[PDB]
């Protein structure tokens, strides 16, 4: 069953124990009913699958940003569509299996090219998973989803790090901003006393828990980037880059500098820590 989707910042990423990766609760829901219920009639018919889920994965994406197409949106479908693609290929790196047993048992046990398969049609059930708005907002419709970027296949480290990037500077203002509604006080209070003080200490603390996990996830994800090439290589390469093609204004220096605790404002507000 692929049930509504929850708020994006419900539940963080998850870094479970004793794995290569971290994985977003945007994938935990992805739509695999068809996949997990299974001649040329049989790729037919797994096509026609995947159809139904891509579909219903666009609706209650949809769905999930309040029927709002802006570019959140088109980034979960970019995401979406991609990890339906190293499902298919079978090049995915997450931890059920019965679809990769399914997608197995109806195909090939030695070289697998299902690659192109894949590649045959990406765009079908890219159009599938944009189904749902087009056909609600009919003539009214607009393409701002960015077709060709969104169709060109890539490993997915890369995909869950710009999808992680986007979280990240989510969610920053957003705690940066509960912090500073908590802890902020007029230039005449010793801050100290503040921090120390319950109201800003918690908060204090929250914001530690949500960077510290932040760093880990990162930890993870970028050892993981490098974790990759070595044994993959064969078209970036500072894991960074990816992050500083992803959104409008990313250097470096604050990143380290905010995900390690060294930020301004978090050394200011809170120095009982
Ligand atoms: C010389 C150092 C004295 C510092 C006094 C800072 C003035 C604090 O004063 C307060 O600041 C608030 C805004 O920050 C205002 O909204 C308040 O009306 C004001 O009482």
């Amino acid at each position: 069953k692929c049930n509504d989707k929850r708020k994006r910042g419900e539940r963080d990423w998850d870094c479970p124990a004793e794995k290569d990766i971290c994985i977003s609760d945007r994938r935990y829901q992805l739509c695999m009913k068809e996949l997990t219920n299974l001649i040329t009639f049989l790729k037919l018919n797994l096509k026609r699958k995947l159809m139904y889920d891509a579909a219903v994965e666009g609706d209650l994406l949809l769905k999930k940003n309040n029927y709002q197409y802006n570019k959140e949106f088109c980034k979960d479908i970019r995401w979406g569509l991609g990890d339906f693609g190293d499902i298919i290929m079978g090049t995915n790196m997450e931890g059920v299996e019965n679809n990769l047993r399914s997608i197995f048992g109806t195909d090939e046990k030695a070289k697998q090219d299902r690659k192109q398969w894949w590649n045959e049609s990406k765009e079908h059930i890219w159009r599938a998973m944009m189904f749902s708005l087009r056909s609600r907002l009919k003539e009214k419709f607009v393409w701002i989803c960015k077709k060709d970027v969104t169709l060109k296949v890539e490993p997915q480290i890369y995909r869950w790090i710009r999808e992680w990037g986007r979280d990240y500077m989510s969610e920053l203002p957003k705690e940066q901003g509960k912090l500073n509604e908590k802890c902020a006080s007029k230039l005449y209070y010793n801050n100290m006393a503040i921090c120390m003080l319950p109201l800003c200490h918690d908060a204090c603390k929250s914001y530690d828990q949500w960077i510290t996990r932040k760093k880990k996830q990162w930890d993870v994800l970028s050892t993981k980037f490098s974790s990759v090439k070595k044994t993959q290589k064969i078209n970036i390469a500072t894991a960074y880059d990816i992050l500083k093609q992803e959104l409008n204004g990313f250097k470096e220096a604050t990143f380290e500098n905010e995900i390690n605790k060294r930020d301004n404002l978090y050394n200011h507000l809170c120095p009982c820590v």
